RNA sequence: GCUGUAAGUAAGCUUUGAUCCAGAGAUUUCCGAAUGGGGAAACCCAGCAUGAGUUAUGUCAUGUUAUCGAUAUGUGAAUACAUAGCAUAUCAGAAGGCACACCCGGAGAACUGAAACAUCUUAGUACCCGGAGGAAGAGAAAGAAAAUUCGAUUCCCUUAGUAGCGGCGAGCGAAAUGGGAAGAGCCCAAACCAACAAGCUUGCUUGUUGGGGUUGUAGGACACUCUAGAGUUACAAAGGACGACAUUAGACGAAUCAUCUGGAAAGAUGAAUCAAAGAAGGUAAUAAUCCUGUAGUCGAAAAUGUUGUCUCUCUUGAGUGGAUCCUGAGUACGACGGAGCACGUGAAAUUCCGUCGGAAUCUGGGAGGACCAUCUCCUAAGGCUAAAUACUCUCUAGUGACCGAUAGUGAACCAGUACCGUGAGGGAAAGGUGAAAAGCACCCCGGAAGGGGAGUGAAAUAGAACCUGAAACCGUGUGCUUACAAGUAGUCAGAGCCCGUUAAUGGGUGAUGGCGUGCCUUUUGUAGAAUGAACCGGCGAGUUACGAUUUGAUGCAAGGUUAA
RNA sequence: GGGUAGCGGAGAAAUUCCAAUCGAACCUGGAGAUAGCUGGUUCUCUCCGAAAUAGCUUUAGGGCUAGCCUCAAGUGAUGAU
RNA sequence: CAAUGGUAGGAGAGCGUUCUAAGGGCGUUGAAGCAUGAUCGUAAGGACAUGUGGAGCGCUUAGAAGUGAGAAUGCCGGUGUGAGUAGCGAAAGACGGGUGAGAAUCCCGUCCACCGAUUGACUAAGGUUUCCAGAGGAAGGCUCGUCCGCUCUGGGUUAGUCGGGUCCUAAGCUGAGGCCGACAGGCGUAGGCGAUGGAUAACAGGUUGAUAUUCCUGUACCACCUAUAAUCGUUUUAAUCGA
RNA sequence: AGAUAGAAAAUAGGUGCCCGUACCGCAAACCGACACAGGUAGUCAAGAUGAGAAUUCUAAGGUGAGCGAGCGAACUCUCGU
RNA sequence: ACUCGGUGAAAUCAUAGUACCUGUGAAGAUGCAGGUUACCCGCGACAGGACGGAAAGACCCCGUGGAGCUUUACUGUAGCC
């Protein structure tokens, strides 16, 4: 499981071996949108809300099973564990020490 | 991160702990047993009290106001006391619902089987009603047995389709013994009574106050002499006070990278790793190592079942005589008429119900399948009682040589719904775009529906009626045929004309000759004008349980074999 | 506006009516009633291969033995001309 | 060397479909299905190649069965033929103008015709939104349709006096206590419910797209309450209160 | 019968609740599966002619019927001679 | 009814390139044998046949099939004495 703004690598899809920062989580479907991933080409029609339209290139969501956090020490793809610092479930990179998720 | 499904656009809420998830509490409109009166449920119309309002009236709010029960007081007829009867007050007393199950009663068919039918069978079944309880019924011997009693009850296996009952027909059909599950005995009347409340003159007596002891070795009072464990599941019956696991939220939880093909890999290839975890489900394809998990471990504020105790609350245990006394009455039991018991008013002894009769009190009474005499066993006519046992509307976890949308529930999808019927009721049809909605910006014809490009996508004969897309059926092309012919439409023989394979003594069409009246069912016999099918597709009929017989097979054999 | 309900009701009587067919309405349940009757019964080859007759039958288009098939043991000239 | 037609029927050997156990395999470098083909075995049937198809499925041995369809006037669903046939559901239309992509069929006008104890006006029962104004044209209208009882959007029903509730009761239905009843329940008194009846105070005109004894203008009437009263007068009788 | 010190009188102010109200109603909105030639209680109901609510034409007011255009054979149907 | 424009079913149906005569036959033939006749495809019409369609014979006979009814059939029975 990953966080709202951390930097992750992708291992599925046309995009692998590529980094990028997560921009949305949507935990009800476990699908995240990472920046520069799954670029989409959506045909938007000229309406009232949108004066004109075109082919927008927005990012689409991918299953959480396709992304991984990087070891903040060695940028090494890694899993994530936990430890009880003062009773708080804080995260660990599982190959090194503490991993920070502030934004 | 959120504001359900439900998309959206809008206003917002949230790290100050919200959102969510559990525990607990509060609000909980109207109808319905429906309960203030009425009523075509989800609506009308009130009495009373108290408050709001208005100068007042109209109006409104909140209690209350059904009927029964029981209890308690008032009052009290025809009538004199007194009773009906009235009139109040109180009380988590009763109502109604349901699990289409299970259980105990009351009532009780028929088609059917007997190759007819009446006895009998279906069957004490179905359907009705009345009670329940989570279980119920049954239960501590007037019981089997000729025993050496499993010493209460039930339930399982066998006895055994035996004994038996049967217009001795159809067909019904045990019980004991033995092997197991379960491991419970317990109180009241009766005698009698210290003391007392009431009629009696304390001589006799009444009582529910209470003790007393409840049983066949015959138990108990009696008279002696003697001595202070239980339990709320029967055995009286209430409830605080500490713990213990478990359950109605959860927490942690090992170990994988690279290339190849791809739209995407979990695949292939190579090299690793973990395993108390290679259950399972996801993930853009087939993952032990990506995710949710799994093995393992941990974890409750609370509100519950449960249980150890500590309290607590209850409280007499024997012997020996045996003179008297007591031990369940309109009862047993008999007669008549019925039911029940495997067994048909019959021997019905065993046992019940209606109608008449109607006993004994231990020096007694009942049973041992007409029966008696003797023997043996037991001690009725009062009561309570857990366990093994039956079932699943639910809830929790899981399983399946069970179904995969004409199946599996009727219902995978707003289904007991469309719809049908006045109503009881009856009751459908209907799942699948993609990985992601990326759901086709623009242009062109058209009023629009459509379409054709361009673009999205791996794919758009995946474009929303959307996966695959068969046949009947409808079209558009054409290679070869056909306008002198008599055709169950094929076969067999064959020229001509086109084509070229799963290359083999090849494929398509067919001038002309020979032979030739579909198929099923049913029949002595059917082209039959006997029957059945318009055509395609799907579904649609000797299976399963128990027992008997026979054959093959396999153990092993004067032995073989278990059932619960 | 109401009342009489199916072993019942109603009938100036026709077996007439009772929610479009009433010698006993409809709807459920016993219920998959029973049906000696008709119809249907689904893949292939190989081997053998009948009967439409007795006797008895509430029996005559049904059944039961017997005769006639088939399969497997056994018997071993018993069979036929 | 002999035998091999065959129905009721007996016997034997087998081919196929789903699932399971194990072993061994195939699969986006394209599975199952589907379609085609001139291929193989004695048959039930088995392969191979090429297209569509976009994920599962074969083979060996053995086990189990919802295992094989062409007929049951079988059931369900599709599609034929009859056939461009029958039918188009009582009737008088014509024409000018307009509207639109389109007009015998819609809007306006003129003429003509039909009803007129009614095809007219009301009002009940019943149906519930079909009512009105814009807009649309798939579907429904037995044709067409620019139209509508169709679809979309937004609207529309105003009461002291009208009809009910409120007041009364009939036929019936319920019925405390009560009578009778195997249970269930049936019957029934007092009392209630229940109009199709009895009793009850508003008329005219105007008014919009839709309402009007309802709204508004005019004028009224019936109940009820409050303030006031012009003197009714033992509050028994009264100005007068009454089951 | 009881009940009571009170309001009638000649005024002037106020208060009057719930339900139904659209629309069709001899009809394409109802009972007949249908925009069905059937059924659907009651009220008003004019003129000419007449005895009349008969009959023919018309007023008030509604309506021209949800398929048509041809040709005027057989044969049916309705009608006249 | 017929032609044209619009809309547009149904009963039925084993596949059908569906002739006549005389015969044969389950004894009354579009499908069989021997002859005779007949170019291919429509539209209006008639009804002889397809033992035409529709309804598992409104008659008849069987089923140890039902049902309703009758009586001095049997057995029983509410009720009455
Ligand atoms: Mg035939
Ligand atoms: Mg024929
Ligand atoms: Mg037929
Ligand atoms: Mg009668
Ligand atoms: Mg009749
Ligand atoms: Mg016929
Ligand atoms: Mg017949
Ligand atoms: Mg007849």
């Amino acid at each position: 499981h990953i966080k709202k703004g951390d930097n992750v690598k992708v291992i599925a899809g046309k995009d692998k071996g590529k980094e990028g920062k997560v921009i949305a989580t949507l935990p009800k479907k476990d699908r995240v949108v990472v920046e520069g991933v799954n670029i989409m080409k959506k045909h938007q029609k000229p309406t009232q809300l949108n004066p004109e339209g075109g082919i927008l290139e927005t990012e689409a969501a991918i299953h959480v099973s396709n992304v991984q956090l990087l070891d903040p020490k060695t940028n090494e793809p890694t899993r994530v564990g936990y430890k009880f610092v003062d009773g708080k479930k804080v995260r660990i990179a599982k190959k090194s020490g503490e991993e920070i998720k502030s934004n």
